[PDB]
């Protein structure tokens, strides 16, 4: 399908012809440099090769404010979390528009160059409340408060090269690469699924499931970058997926790694979530129950409804151009040696066979068995004792 927007923002394509000026002007000792934060590097990979297509920099205090309010650029494209680059005080003094900045990585390597538009102080409160609910547990609030710098500088990017890499090379393919991926297999149909844990029989089944109700392949898209804290280590997960996609029906899905800094905004990232998928390919998008949500806060309250993000996500559904995959459980179902969706199971006389992710846990820290109906025994073996 078409990028949001229509266009894929690939600024490492569309700068290539310029690099070596860029690249002179970069470590040049008068041009002005900000050393990316570890946030600011996932999401500055994303715009450069096209992942957060419109955007094509840094949000300007114009469309902050309509992202933040409306869930919507200043020109009315739908857009639900604010990509802004934070900055300190002192370094916002020395800024004002068409300054040109250097944004390094690890303080030594030159990722792109930003022309300055504007540079202003956000009501961090209003950003709190009206994009990810005001809770101040929230993990994107508390970043926000505690992490982010206090001035956001908005401006425009011309790219030098992606954020470097030292793990899995390869694996993450760019939008550019999975949409020439698909296209050469000719999947026109693709649904897409998001993950940031481990994946098992049941999760290669609900895909596979997804995939053939659809008429379409299967894009396993982990995230590994910034998600939930205390995730499974991302070296596991990529053993477990690299292994898993192996169980898979002959030539039904592909494996690429998403870059991506969750918020764990929950139905707004759910949304954000399927424009991303959107500009790497994907046609189709499943959507979670409590989809990049942190779950309930100190007083067991759930920072999301269940269903929200499905909801919010179908109701933009038209305007995303995407279709959403509601997230479709499957169990085991012992007397009749099969699969099914937890769903088809209505409440009635059926048994099933499940392992909590609590038991779960607990086994593998003991060197508990695991049966073959919840997992692979070579990926069961990754996350033994890990
Ligand atoms: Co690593």
């Amino acid at each position: 399908p078409a990028p949001h927007g229509g266009i894929l923002q690939d600024l490492i394509a569309r700068d290539a012809l310029k690099k070596n000026e860029l690249l002179s002007e970069a470590q040049s000792s008068d041009i002005l440099v900000w050393n990316l934060t570890p946030r600011q590097l996932c999401d500055i990979e994303l715009i450069l090769n096209g992942g957060f297509s419109p955007l094509t920099g840094f949000l300007n205090e114009n469309d902050y404010s309509s992202v933040v309010t409306d869930s919507r650029l200043a020109d009315g494209t739908l857009w639900t979390i604010p990509i802004t680059l934070d900055v300190d005080e002192a370094f916002a003094n020395q800024i004002k528009p068409d300054t040109r900045i250097a944004l390094f990585q690890d303080d030594e390597i030159p990722i792109a160059i930003l022309t300055v538009q504007d540079v202003y102080k956000p009501n961090k409160t209003i950003e709190a409340e009206k994009v990810f609910r005001g809770d101040p547990e929230h993990p994107a609030i508390s970043y926000l408060f505690n992490v982010a710098g206090d001035y956001y500088v908005g401006g425009s990017l011309e790219a030098i090269q992606l954020p470097q890499h030292y793990d899995y090379p390869g694996l993450r393919k760019t939008p550019a690469q999975l949409r020439l991926e698909f296209q050469s297999r000719q999947w026109d149909r693709v649904v897409a699924f998001q993950t940031r844990n481990p994946m098992h029989r049941a999760h290669r089944e609900l895909t596979v499931r997804a995939a053939r109700e659809a008429n379409a392949k299967v894009l396993i898209h982990p995230v590994v970058g910034l998600t939930k804290p205390g995730d499974i280590d991302h070296h596991t997960r990529v053993r477990v997926y690299q292994e898993i996609i192996k169980r898979y029906p002959n030539g039904i899905a592909f494996l690429s790694l998403l870059p991506l800094a969750m918020r764990m905004s929950g139905d707004r990232e759910a949304v954000w979530h399927a424009i991303i998928r959107k500009n790497y390919g994907a046609s189709h998008f499943i959507v979670g129950r409590d989809h990049a949500g942190p779950g309930k806060n100190s007083k067991g309250v759930d920072f999301y409804g269940p269903y929200d993000a499905q909801e919010l996500v179908e109701s933009y559904k038209h305007e995303l151009d995407i279709e959403v995959v509601p997230f479709r459980m499957v169990t085991y179902l012992p007397d009749e040696d099969r699969y099914a969706p937890i769903d088809q199971i209505d409440t009635t006389k059926t048994r099933t066979l499940n392992i909590s992710g609590t038991e779960l846990r607990r086994r593998l820290r003991v060197g508990g068995e695991i049966p073959e109906w919840f997992s692979y025994p070579e990926v069961v073996k990754i996350l033994r004792e890990s």
